[PDB]
């Protein structure tokens, strides 16, 4: 498609962001995007990809080292100048100011008259989810990546075979564990990725949400206590972000919300009394010992495993089911491959850099789910969003 | 507000429909404003973190498969997973994975199944740019990586000396400079030298139409009895800088002489076609052609600190013949209140390969001065990175 064409769906996408139209702010960033791809000469792709890109991953992450993005939130709309940043960084004032300016140019904070403001983004990213999460990218995500040419050239452009200890993450880190397995030897990594977790798509709709999966028609009407007193299992959970959002959208409620997930996750979570769910430790890979609760859920777990582990994760809820009764929720993304979307090659590509696994089509989850012994019953989606909800039940 | 980058953005938009100076390059920033403005922090950091890592470690890869070159000459057929997989030498599913990451990231387009190459593709197929892909993936992505390692671990310093103590020594395990390191590390050399054919590729050159007035400022006047000898460009790499003022001003009134390393001069190919001579000279000696119209440099001095700066320019001084010859400096010029891409850009590849920085109009007038020259008039474009900078004899 030609700019031309490109500056009209831009236009057009922007009347639909104005009237708040789902999913048209993701639509007009992607239309943005297109542009720029159209217009850009290859030494600028080549300048953006290979300087810009970089240069602005390492400033990011050497924010989180100083306290950079903090400082800016402090300073609202007072902001500080680079004697000021410099002083409170600890940092030499030139190269403190040169870093800064490519933050300004890439868009992450502005100036006026030498002084640097945060902006929404650069306030978001100093709350220490974000903070950590930068973290994580950097320092174990990003040698993973830079190991792709030549892990594949040594492995003879293959997909790792075994998934989980043979792909580029060993390579990059130098050893023959898997990724989870990785986490537990390195401190403070784990902590990072269990942080990590509630950030890494916060801000957008969750399955839960409006217009997205009906949670009250499907789970709440026709609840039924003598069945079981649970209502929901978040089963991966992490340390409990999801199972948290559901609490508060759909109290006062009916029945327990229940987190199953690591042991090191679970002890974790600092204690709270107005918590609305209890945070157990269950393995995934074990029969599920929650018995015919409403409902199961499931969000960016077996996306993460191959085929053998992904029906063995489905169908140990298999002896948990109550036929007729309980629903299995499985929030992934599904894959369309006639239409590359960035929201599913980015999450595939991150499974491969650290699981040596893979996002999957609607017929490959099908695969997964018959042979695990569940049906589909019917597939949910949300514009702009990256994940589906799958409801599954007993085949 | 994004409404107001929405309509900032039609208003530029309307301006590159009428072929306006630098009306490209505004479009594009106003698409990366819009971006920022809607972006929520989880989609930045995909995008900053999974996105552009994996696009760089794919285009990266696909130097090392001829990706792009079976591409381009698929023209309008365009070749199927199945078939570029064979091509390539590579698992079908592997292949198609990385590749829909390249039409999603708009490198490469897909229609039923068929990929197909872009203008973009086509171009990256070119050996400058592959080996421009590969030096950069290979030697200038890990001095990035280390910069919040390697500044933690020196106090948050700017390089002291600049090519032995800075981020590339820490991340390349070497005491040695970066161009010595070059020296020790073919093909990077060899690599280097192509690069600096793309990097401001397809850019509008200080010698173009709009830019400097080279027939007035340069071809009128021109002095045969003076010196036969028309320009000079100093430190010009293999001469494709040299090579388009030639073609632009021709028939020249005056020799073009080209002058850098022996090693870049002895890699350039014969050529009777050729408009310019290709010459050994170590720009830290004196300049050895004497009373030229022009000495020209092109992303040389910014290379190197303050002390080896000036003396790159006063280098030129004994030369000079005064009321004739002319210094040309096509340099950034870093305006600290206005930060735009081009020049943070090129600032940290500075950092992360030789130790220096761009420097701003009253840095460079410093320079010039304590070399004993004087700035004439500085020359910009819109859209440009790097500024013309003509002075003369103090
Ligand atoms: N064998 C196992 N037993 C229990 N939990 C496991 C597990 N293998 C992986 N997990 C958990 O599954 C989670 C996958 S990351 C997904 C976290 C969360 N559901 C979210 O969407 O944000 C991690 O928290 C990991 O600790
Ligand atoms: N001491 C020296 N003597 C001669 N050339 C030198 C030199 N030190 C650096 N250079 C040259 O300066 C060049 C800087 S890269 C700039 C190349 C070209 N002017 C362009 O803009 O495309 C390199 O080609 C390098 O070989
Ligand atoms: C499934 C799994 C991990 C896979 C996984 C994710 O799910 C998500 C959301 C993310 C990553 C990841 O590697 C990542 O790098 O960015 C986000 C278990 C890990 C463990 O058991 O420690
Ligand atoms: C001045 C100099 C190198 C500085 C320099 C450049 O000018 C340009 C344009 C570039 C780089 C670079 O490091 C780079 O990494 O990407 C483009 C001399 C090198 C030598 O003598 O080998």
């Amino acid at each position: 498609a030609s700019p031309a064409s490109i500056i009209q769906e831009l236009a057009s996408a922007a009347k639909q962001y104005e009237n708040n139209e789902s999913g048209a702010r993701e639509a007009l960033i992607a239309q943005s995007r297109a542009l720029i791809a159209s217009l850009e000469v290859p030494s600028e792709f080549i300048q953006h990809t290979f300087w810009s890109q970089p240069a602005l991953s390492a400033i990011v992450r050497l924010a989180t080292d100083v306290n950079l993005f903090q400082y800016l939130k402090d300073a609202q709309e007072e902001g500080l100048n680079a004697e000021a940043l410099a002083s409170k960084t600890g940092m030499d004032v030139s190269l403190f100011a040169r870093l800064a300016r490519h933050l300004v140019a890439m868009n992450v904070i502005t100036s006026r008259n030498g002084v640097f403001y945060g902006t929404a983004l650069s306030n978001g990213l100093a709350a220490e989810n974000y903070q950590q999460s930068i973290r994580f990218c950097h320092d174990v995500s990003r040698p993973s990546f830079g190991a792709f040419p030549s892990f594949f050239k040594g492995n003879g452009y293959k997909t790792p075979a075994l998934g989980t200890t043979d792909g580029p993450f060993q390579s990059a880190h130098k050893v023959d564990i898997s990724f989870p397995q990785w986490l537990v030897g390195n401190p403070p990594y784990l902590q990072y990725f269990n942080s990590y977790m509630s950030a890494y798509r916060a801000g957008k709709p969750n399955w839960c949400d409006n217009g997205f999966y009906p949670v009250a028609d499907r789970l709440l009407n026709g609840f039924d206590a003598s069945v079981s007193d649970v209502l929901l299992v978040d089963v991966g959970g992490g340390r409990g972000h999801d199972i948290a959002t559901f609490g508060s959208q759909f109290s006062p409620l009916p029945g327990r919300l229940v987190l199953q997930d690591r042991e090191q996750v679970i002890n974790s979570i600092p204690a709270d009394e107005s918590r609305q769910f209890e945070a157990t430790t269950h393995d995934i890979f074990t029969t599920q010992p929650v018995k015919h609760a409403r409902a199961y859920y499931m969000h960016s777990v077996p996306h993460g495993f191959g085929d053998e582990d992904a029906v063995k994760i489905m169908a140990n809820l298999v002896p948990a089911l109550a036929k007729g009764y309980s629903r299995v929720l499985l929030n992934e993304i599904v894959v369309d491959e006639e239409r590359p979307v960035m929201s599913a090659t980015n999450m595939d590509l991150i499974m491969l850099a650290h699981m040596g696994a893979k996002e999957r089509t609607e017929a490959d989850w099908r695969s997964i789910l018959t042979r695990a012994g569940l049906k589909v019953v019917n597939i949910y989606s949300y514009p702009g969003v990256a994940e589906s909800l799958i409801e599954a039940e007993l085949a």
